């Protein structure tokens, strides 16, 4: 916590939280109610982030539904494409016959030290 100590903030901690939810997210839990109206979505970073605060544009109320709610959605964002940097996180770009590009996510180069637990990356928020 950067004010009493230099630390800058290895999201692991975070980082893992995120991953088990969507890790075990092959399936949804029913007791997410809420948005039972409206079309499907899709799993791209911005979506995850808009989840993880526990915010309304959301679709999908299952997983890291508020679990991320200290943060604001662009930093979330920041993160998530931190991860792609890291490539913790893999980022598939996708354009459509429109050249509107967008990205999903999947876990893949640095995924397998995930799984084992040893990943270890940095974020800058207040801590």
């Amino acid at each position: 916590c950067k004010t009493k100590d230099y630390k800058t903030r290895d999201v692991t901690d975070d980082v893992k939280s995120i991953v088990r939810f969507v890790q075990e997210h092959s399936s949804s839990q029913g007791m997410r109610n809420i948005k039972h109206v409206g079309p499907s979505g899709r799993f791209t970073m911005n979506m995850l982030v808009d989840i993880f605060l526990g915010s309304k544009s959301a679709k999908i109320q299952s997983g890291i539904f508020g679990k991320g709610s200290a943060y604001s959605r662009h930093n979330a964002e920041r993160l998530f494409k931190k991860l792609i940097l890291d490539k913790i996180l893999d980022e598939d770009l996708y354009i459509n016959a429109n050249d509107q590009a967008i990205a999903y996510v999947m876990l893949g180069n640095k995924a397998q030290t995930v799984l084992n637990g040893n990943l270890k990356v940095d974020f800058m928020e207040t801590e």
